């Protein structure tokens, strides 16, 4: 974002330093070819992360259910993430 938003600023400044253009163009280019095959392998990525979160979705409603049946057992979420 950053380096889009300058790039156009240097290419209106230009229009009232091709070397520094051409190099930020050549690191604005350098900065999506790696954004090719990382995607594919983040997002593949959490598998173990939606049978973690199936579980974790599960113990909060259950501890949730023993807050709605008695006032004393109260829970909210912030004490689950420090708990995580």
């Amino acid at each position: 974002t950053e380096y889009k938003l300058k790039l156009k600023n240097l290419e209106k400044r230009l229009l009232e330093t091709l070397n520094n253009l051409k190099k930020e163009a050549m690191n604005i280019e350098k900065k999506l070819s790696e954004s090719e095959e990382f995607f594919p392998q983040f997002d593949n990525l959490v598998e173990e992360y939606s049978i973690i979160g199936k579980h974790s979705v599960k113990i909060f409603s259950m501890l949730e259910k023993f807050g709605q049946f008695h006032w004393f057992y109260g829970i909210s979420i912030g004490q689950f993430l420090s708990c995580f």
